[PDB]
């Protein structure tokens, strides 16, 4: 199920109409805003979309021992790649840091104070822009776009290098809960299917017993 | 069901040629209009196409106990995914907000009072705006559409979250109602297949009877 | 096939190339037109595709008791869903009323009489508008669009609320009633079936008796 | 099939390069053609296609009795949709009566006389017409289309409701000719079917009986 | 299989290069070239690919009686329809007989000698046309293309007549020879499989005998 | 096989980049060449893809009698159909006679000698042609597509005529020559395919003696 | 699986949208970057995807002999096909290198010495080149792409030489081992299942137990 | 698989972006590069995607007799398909020699020395042509081509005819090895298939031994 999350997302991401409030100060409050919230929204939506969660909230609530522990940090494990391709993709695009750290670049030397402020925000994803002054304008989006394609590569790779630490390591991979637990989901499972089995026969029976009155 | 709900809202959506009427007081009553009319309609099609609304309609007449409660306040969870998703869509778009609020956005800060209102008001979607004139153009669009795009994303995580808070937690969960209610669901349906079954039986018996006069 | 019929109706909206006789008095006669009449069209077509009609009309025309009432009563519910469909989307793409109800919009306050009323006329869907006088252009289509689109969402909430609130209430429900239709539902079809099978069964029998002196 | 012959119809509509000699008299004359042949070689090619026909052409040469009647009254509306469906959407797209009804609009009042028949001729489908003179352009064409979509209107709904009346009332639906009827096209394609398998079974005798020979 | 003869035909011509020769003589060589030559291709792949037609030539060359005759009389038919079918698309679209009888329509009237036989013939589909003596473009394409579509259409209606005429009536129609020719052609096609069959069984035992020495 | 053999040689041309090297001399030798090399290559492939063309060259080198010359005599014909569609289409296009007999169509009548032949060697495929001098553009290029296209009618007549003369008629068509003909394809398939079944056979039978010294 | 990676890279490097920042210095660490960094986290996602990794990092954790040496070094190889891909494509597209080394070509022979690096690193897939001086700007592209492409070829030649060179001699083939491991690979997913197999058995058996007390 | 080989070449070809470094020298070491290599690539690649190879090596290694001569011989030929369609269709689109011998051509009589070998260096692929001293720019491009197309057409034929040469004749035909090679080829994948059921048994009966002590 998390393929298709995985490709829900970006395509998502291919549909979300990204532009900039050109302002000196809520910049740093939207680009981060893009960049952090549709993570968490997914990160939540990868509990939701999942069915042992009812019996985990349910087992935790009253006050096995470990194989609990084991289910959870598995879950967690299951749900955590979605907001990491939301993230590696919009950092890839580079929209989202040009529209964060543009009041911020050194305009004196690499490319009144309030007015430099005011121009700065204005540089991105704008045809407002002031133009020569201080900056061209091409120069200032190449700059943050590279910053930005450099931080998602390094993201991507420690992410991926997390996951590879993980899917070989110690974190409660030994074999006695790993059995305890693809026991326990399949009993469920199982459980339901045959309740609802033998709730189909006794109404299949009672129904009969009903309809032919008539 | 509501998959196929999910994806004809949104596709609707992307068939409905929206445009304001660039007047000074009608705006505020057609973007609410638009945002809130069409989730009402799609919240009471959750429950028209719905079958076992009849059925609880049909109980609540007369003056289980709990069982019907649960069946209620469970189909209303199910309808009421469409709506989300409708306002959410209508939000990130942000042409709804841009329609409703643009009479109001203050133009002495930020970026005759009655013609002051009258312009303001034909500022969104009209290229009969008339320019430089208190705000620029695109200052006044991008301005709102953040303003859009962020209620957007919080409404997104508020809803997200209330689905994640409801699907772990103590509303009508204890198992004696859940299995009564399935057991009710497959014994209604069990009825009207076997009733159709012994109907068409007892028919085809009939009409062998009558037609070999001939 | 309600559903395709659905889909054939709006697709044909797709296909009917609508324009404007721009004359001071044929508007009211052609917008309404268009909304009226291929309503009645579509509406008798839901009785032509029918098949349990042809047994309607012969049961009443001898002059059971009120099982025909119910048939009756459901499959004109069942056919009036194509009209709703048509205008629905005719009125959401404002065509319509933008054609007929342009020789009244008051152009004294919001925005030789009978010149005034020819100009006015001439307002809708054609590069031959007089122009700057007494109205603008995009104004006079703006305004009649959103009347036009507020008509249209009014109605599909009407139409909506009135379907909500017959599928679950009184009109011809009662279980006897809709059991007796199933009944002649299944016998008239089983009998129709089976007619067939005898009689293919009869004339293979003639015809092996016949084909065999060669 | 009878589908799929209104697909074709209307697809081929579809690909016929309609265009008009724009001439005093010929007009009217190809106008109509275009309107009235097609449907003429579709409803002969009703009954090409059709197998049945072979059939009743050999009885009704030799000088049952009324069971023949109702089968080619049935063939007769079984043919006649194509024609019907041609005729629509060729009034509804409104060059046929552009073309045929040009050279007689009232200029006078709506919107040498030789020459006035010669200009009023050349009016449609043409950048060649003169202008301005007692008329614009696009309005002869607005008016004429106008009267054009408003006569398919209306001829759609007067064929819908012979459709709706023809199928529900008495013209030959006593079901003795009906039994009659249907039992014999049963008998006509068993017989055929037995005869060719017969036919191949002794065939394939024969053939055993020459082949090994060699 | 002749349906996709006529299908193979029409896409053909969609996919012939067509140009006229703007020459003074040549061009009646052309247009009835393109008319004529293609059909009788069609019309001799016609007998190519049926496979009836050794069995007729074989018979037919050494010097039963009427059932050959028969025999070929059907297979004419079938492969008739393809030249009827091209002629057809290619009166339709008009340019064949633009193409021919260019030079020929009475400019004195309507609409040197030798020079004027020149630019006439130089008429159609080409930039390259003297252009207002004695005729403009635009209205001698529209009046041959006119008359083209008439024949075109006339032709149809001839062709669709005749087979109508054929397909009820007496060419050889008695059933005696009918079933002759159904039992002859199953008898050809039943011989061919079974003597391919007992061929693979006796070469595989001859095989058989023949590999195993190794 | 030739189905796709067909469609690929016709897809393959219309993947050629054709284009004329505007010279004196070489056009003569270009035209020609691509009017002729792709049909030899296409020929021999035609014996390439057979199978039987194996078994043919070995019993052609050891210095029975006549079912041979037939299994020839089909496999050529079969062959032969791959050139005649590229000389068709490429005939049919017109660009090969338009490159090859540039240099040779009469300028004096109907439409420094060296610098005549250089000019006219320029005409076809060009924008570099002199232009005004001795003939038109246009004119030129028209007048021999024109005769391509002739010559292409008439080829595609030809081969068609001789197809059909060859599948009804004498050469080598005596049912004992064929008969053999289809025994013996059918006896080296049949062969091969055994020879095959039994050696994969024995080949288990000695694996799984090898195999469980494990 | 490693056919569906290698698209998806090359899909990937399709959608990774590349740019240079025209700065003197941070060339050289961005065109290397986009060059090797993908390379290592495509080689560590091909053991991230593998099952077999948990295996051998459990056994090789405690302090049969070989064996674990071909799998380990047979993982390698799959794994290795997926970063010469990328660099592959990503050599031959040639921005890469383009981005990377345009800082050095030799201007004074081929084609203020600190504004000299500026320009020259200003060179590649900009429009803001300073232009005629020291050299044009589609020189100094393409001899770029020429080196980059003289590489990749080269590369792709010493991967495929390599990659031929191993599966045919010594590395690790003897057949004792690679019996080992296949027979390793088998046992553990055979363990697996019929693991899963016997636990769901059990368990259907105690929930059988636990349901029926209802 | 050679197919599947020969469509991934031909596509690729069409993905690789090919240009001339328009230098005096290094023309003649590119052209024929992107002739050369990737035939080579593709030849290796031919051996490396075999599976035969690894048996023949083996074999080839200790110091039957003639049978493995076949089998090098046919996998030779099998492979050699691929570099031919490259080399074909790379010669058919002319570029390749287009790019090589441009600094070559009789520049005096068909269509500073140094000067000119740095001019007619620079005429292929290029807008920087210095234009039309010496040479035009479209004649050079349209001699080059002519060249590379009827090289192309001679190698074609070339490789087509030892193609119709090779599969007729003497080159290891004898039945013998042709026999011995099948069933070699049938028993090395009978004995792998073989081998892994025989494993995949005995490790079922192993792991069920081992799973239930649990």
């Amino acid at each position: 199920i998390c393929g298709i999350m995985a490709l829900a997302s970006a395509q998502l991401y291919s549909a979300f109409d990204f532009n900039c409030p050109c302002l000196p100060r809520y910049n740093l409050a939207y680009g981060l805003g893009v960049l952090l919230v549709p993570p968490l929204i997914l990160f939540l939506l990868g509990f939701v979309l999942n069915n042992n969660v009812s019996m985990l909230a349910e087992e935790w609530r009253r006050p096995d021992a470990a194989v609990l522990r084991y289910m959870f940090c598995s879950m967690v494990q299951r749900a955590m790649i979605a907001p990491a391709v939301w993230v590696s993709v919009t950092l890839l695009d580079g929209k989202c840091i040009t529209c964060a750290f543009c009041t911020s670049l050194p305009v004196e030397a690499l490319g009144p104070q309030g007015e430099v402020k005011r121009v700065l925000a204005r540089i991105p994803c704008k045809e407002i822009y002031d133009g020569q002054e201080l900056i061209a304008n091409e120069v200032a989006v190449r700059y943050l776009r590279c910053i930005s394609q450099a931080l998602g590569w390094c993201f991507v790779l420690l992410m991926t290098t997390l996951a590879f630490l993980v899917r070989s390591l110690r974190p409660c991979f030994t074999q006695a809960v790993f059995l305890k637990s693809r026991y326990w989901s399949h009993y469920i499972d199982i459980e339901r299917k045959l309740f609802d089995e033998t709730c189909a026969e006794h109404a299949k029976s009672f129904a009969k017993v009903c309809i032919q009155q008539f």
